[PDB]
């Protein structure tokens, strides 16, 4: 009696997640007023997600300025509320989801004038 079995499999339809739209930025000159400069290293596989950056400095209202760097790292400054840049190195130790950060850097460098969050290239 020969006799042989099949075998059947689905796929899984995924989503597309979109971005998202705030801002928030007050030049302030009280003393809570914190900055400080950042720079992280990366896996060579994907760059980092302004979408995702721009949304956490937009929804936490910080400034000041991103960009990525020959070097491979993304390199800026933070500056705002001392919790919310703690916010946003907090966000920076996670990194974007598909970025495998190697090393993060910041740096003491005090208030210096935003500029604009975009990892250039």
């Amino acid at each position: 009696m020969a006799h042989h079995h099949h075998h059947h499999m689905g796929t899984l339809e995924a989503q597309t997640q979109g971005p998202g739209s705030m801002q928030g930025s007050m030049p302030s000159s009280s003393e809570d007023v914190t900055t400080l400069c950042y720079r992280v290293t990366g896996k060579v596989q994907g760059v980092f997600f302004r979408k995702y950056t721009k949304k956490e400095a937009d929804a936490l209202s910080l400034v000041g300025y991103v960009t990525n760097n020959e070097d491979g790292s993304v390199s800026g400054v933070v500056q705002g509320p001392k919790e919310q840049v703690d916010a946003f190195v907090k966000y920076l130790h996670k990194g974007s989801p598909k970025s495998v950060v190697k090393k993060v850097s910041i740096h003491a460098s005090s208030r210096v004038d935003a500029d604009g969050f975009e990892i250039r290239r």
